[PDB]
């Protein structure tokens, strides 16, 4: 039969459930997809990659760079096959090269779900598209681009661009209204300093995240993999989410993600601490100060949040010991302070 979606819901399924798409990145993450294929994905093959991971980083905090570091990378790229061709496999001993293998493996983590989603296939009675939308459990619904809506978050959008991100600017194409199913009755609505932020993602992640949700990393991680903690990561700054789109040159359609975050009590930071949880004693949510923030003179408020519109004034952080963030990002532990309210269908034009 004929399709009883929006057409724009139509091409919003089309691109996210795009499994050759989602392969493609894989490879471009040197991810082997034929010895392991993303249709042979199980949640027990990532869990022993997080494991992996995790005696990883026991090697590196104990500086044992040698022979137990090789033996544990190569249990790595055992459990998550890589395809180096003839190169060698490079050694894990940096935050950044940790972080890098945590990306993979959450994107496989995604992959999963959505080949498991477009797998299960009904027959002549519903469109496909539909059925995947179905599967959801996430209502997606197209905005109008001269609606009002369309006009706050487009000046939400380019207002807060940062200019250090100047590499490439963004073109709205498409706005939809986000409602996934459940997701309004957990939210904690007695918590204060509720405000519409951003969160960026690659493709591959997004039938993962809207059937889902965004989520808290799993026990056997790595704790150092995670900058704040595991937690779920936010920004005020457009550009700064749009970053973790990994959009390219030649894939320069993304989805920025904006929702609801009951922040409650900030406990505010300067550096970097993959411990700040346990910090917390009472607060709600991490706030990473940065440098250069949208000010309070310009917020405003969509559905009960504020949306921290505006040019972004300088704040007047420096952090004298260290490293000063560029911009902030928040940080909460229990999806509960997440309600996931707009998707945007993004082009980056670089
Ligand atoms: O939000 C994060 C996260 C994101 C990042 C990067 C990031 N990604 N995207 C952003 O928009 C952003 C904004 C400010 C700061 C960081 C970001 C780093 C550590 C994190 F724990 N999550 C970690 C991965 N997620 C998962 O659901 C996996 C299944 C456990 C989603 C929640």
């Amino acid at each position: 039969p004929e399709s009883q979606l929006d057409l724009r819901v139509q091409e919003l399924i089309k691109l996210i459930c795009n499994v050759q798409a989602m392969e493609e990145m894989m490879m471009e993450m040197k991810y082997n997809t034929k010895k392991a294929p993303l249709g042979k994905l199980t949640v027990a093959q990532i869990k022993a990659g997080y494991q992996s991971l995790k005696k990883i980083e026991d090697c590196i905090r104990a500086g044992q760079h040698g022979r137990a570091l090789m033996e544990a990378c190569n249990e790595f790229y055992t459990r998550i096959p890589h395809d180096f061709g003839l190169r060698t496999p490079p050694l894990i001993r940096t935050q950044k090269e940790l972080s890098e293998k945590i990306q993979l493996l959450e994107a496989l983590g995604d992959i999963e779900i959505a080949i498991k989603l477009v797998k299960s296939e009904r027959q002549g009675l519903e469109h496909p598209l539909d059925q995947h939308y179905r599967n959801l459990h996430c209502a997606l619904r197209p905005l109008d681009h001269e609606s009002y809506e369309f006009k706050v978050i487009s000046q939400y959008l380019q207002s807060t661009h940062a200019p250090t991100h100047s590499d490439y600017t963004m073109t709205l194409l498409d706005l939809f209204e986000v409602e996934k199913d459940g997701e309004k009755e957990a939210f904690r609505e007695d918590l204060h300093n509720r405000m519409l932020l951003w969160h960026g993602s690659r493709m591959s992640n997004w039938v993962g995240i809207l059937s889902h949700g965004l989520r808290i990393a799993p026990p056997e991680a790595p704790i150092t993999g995670y900058m704040f903690g595991k937690g779920i990561y936010f920004a005020d700054m457009s550009s700064k989410s749009a970053n973790y789109c990994f959009a390219s040159r030649l894939k320069n359609t993304g989805l920025l993600l904006l929702s609801e975050v009951a922040l409650g009590q900030c406990n505010e930071l300067l550096e970097a601490n993959p411990k700040a949880e346990g910090l917390l004693q009472g607060k709600h949510s991490t706030k990473g100060l940065g440098k250069m923030a949208p000010s309070s003179a310009h917020f405003v408020t969509l559905n009960g949040s504020t949306v921290p519109l505006g040019p972004a004034s300088d704040t007047g952080i420096l952090n004298p010991d260290g490293y000063t963030l560029n911009y902030n990002e928040y940080i909460v532990y229990n999806p509960n302070q997440v309600r996931m309210r707009y998707l945007l269908k993004v082009q980056f034009n670089f």
